[PDB]
């Protein structure tokens, strides 16, 4: 599950992922974090 600082960061993450780019790379590009649980904490953008 990808949990992002903001909707802008998550939009950038999703754009990175669209052509297949590995999740960890898109995470570092955006500031989004990856957690195994189904639910992001607090008010992070899923």
């Amino acid at each position: 599950t990808t949990c992002c600082p903001s909707i802008v960061a998550k939009s950038n993450f999703n754009a990175c992922r669209l052509p297949g780019t590995p999740e960890a790379l898109c995470a570092t590009y955006t500031g989004c974090i990856i957690i195994p649980g189904a639910t992001c904490p607090g008010d992070y953008a899923n």
